[PDB]
């Protein structure tokens, strides 16, 4: 996974705006959520987001499924690290254990779950 994010910003920009985020907001985390390529799945308008630190992570779920128009029986994943968080995690716990050094936390979302199938070749 290469974040388009981190393609479009130098590391420097990036920490710089990351730092000065949690600064301004330290109630809040700020995250790049990008899809996994070979996704089926629809994008997002926007990447970058501002969560309050207490909102779980299924929380965000519902709200991300939201902004692409997710129908219920639709799934979705999220990935940080390539391991799937749990839905009772705030999104500040994940981002003080995640968070890479731009002071970004960084998922990645897609319509299917390796870890829950087995490929044949």
């Amino acid at each position: 996974m290469k974040f388009q994010y981190k393609e479009e910003h130098a590391f420097e920009k990036r920490r710089a705006e990351g730092d000065k985020i949690r600064r301004k907001y330290p109630d809040r985390v700020p995250v790049i959520v990008e899809k996994a390529p070979k996704a089926r799945i629809g994008d997002l308008d926007k990447k970058k987001y501002l969560v309050p630190s207490d909102l779980t992570v299924g929380q965000f779920y519902f709200l991300i499924r939201k902004r692409i128009h997710l129908r219920p029986e639709d799934a979705l994943f999220f990935f940080v690290n390539n391991v799937i968080p749990p839905t009772s995690a705030t999104m500040g716990s994940l981002y003080q254990e995640h968070h890479e050094e731009d002071y970004f936390l960084y998922i990645a979302y897609s319509d299917e779950n390796v870890y829950g199938m087995a490929k044949i070749n």
